[PDB]
């Protein structure tokens, strides 16, 4: 069966291995196993196994475009002064180091600070545990890169998370990827809202649904998943991507038990 490692324990796993200087201890390529993807494992607690975590209440902060040209029309119309636009790409989740926005100067972009002249940050106790990870994914990913094959060494190395545009509060993205050749979004998607017990005597969720009872599809997720609810799962990092655009290293959602 699918091994998927816990999240405290792949934090203190990594979090030893930048200490040691050798992310190589707990991150591994397997380089030699168009668009080509390796395997992306870790060692965790002993077990060596491709890159599969769950998380835990993780806020979702930001807006997923609509994906249709009805939709966008409809929320034009609601709000003229704005523009919204057809979404891309796939809806993805986005993270924030923190829970809450870093105090900011009235530019709404630069943090305050304090008498001392210290940028001021929340407390740890507002740190996301998942973004704290992905962080060190993000160098355990750079290093083995450059300790790789000389024609990876050269390529551009995509980031895992965005800190410029200089970010108050940088951001992590997790992928909720839709099957290209059937348009179904493919991860289970529960919500935490409507618990229900089984027959196996354990408690689960419903589906999320929609007002209509529409299971979430690419055409309501923008409803559906909405900013600032908050997100447990399962996150897939199996793979890193070497495409023309570089070498990235994608998460997904396998998995998504949604709280609005």
């Amino acid at each position: 069966t699918t091994h998927i490692f816990h999240a405290d324990d792949l934090l203190q796993a990594l979090q030893q291995a930048k200490a040691e200087k050798n992310f190589s201890s707990v991150f591994s390529l397997d380089w030699d196993k168009t668009v080509k993807y390796v395997t992306v494992n870790v060692i965790v607690k002993g077990k060596k196994a491709p890159l599969m975590f769950n998380f835990q209440n993780e806020k979702h902060v930001g807006t997923i475009p609509p994906s249709t040209d009805e939709e966008v029309i409809r929320m034009n119309a609601e709000n003229p002064k704005f523009l919204v636009k057809k979404r891309d790409r796939d809806p993805c989740l986005q993270f924030n180091k923190y829970k809450i926005s870093p105090p900011l100067e009235d530019d709404g972009l630069t943090v305050k600070k304090n008498e001392q002249g210290e940028e001021i940050y929340p407390g740890d106790e507002e740190k996301s545990k998942l973004f704290q990870i992905i962080e060190l994914l993000e160098e355990a990913f750079e290093d083995a890169v450059q300790k790789g094959p000389e024609a990876m060494k050269t390529k551009h190395v995509i980031k895992l998370i965005q800190r410029k545009i200089p970010l108050p509060n940088p951001i992590a993205r997790i992928r909720i990827k839709i099957n290209p050749a059937t348009s179904i979004l493919t991860p289970i998607l529960l919500d935490k809202n409507k618990p229900i017990t089984l027959q196996n005597g354990k408690t689960s969720f419903e589906e999320l649904k929609d007002e209509d009872g529409v299971k979430a599809n690419p055409d309501n997720i923008h409803k559906l998943i909405e900013s600032h609810s908050i997100h447990d799962g399962i996150i897939n990092a199996r793979s890193i991507c070497i495409s023309n655009m570089g070498i990235s290293f994608p998460l997904c959602l396998e998995m998504g038990v949604v709280k609005v």
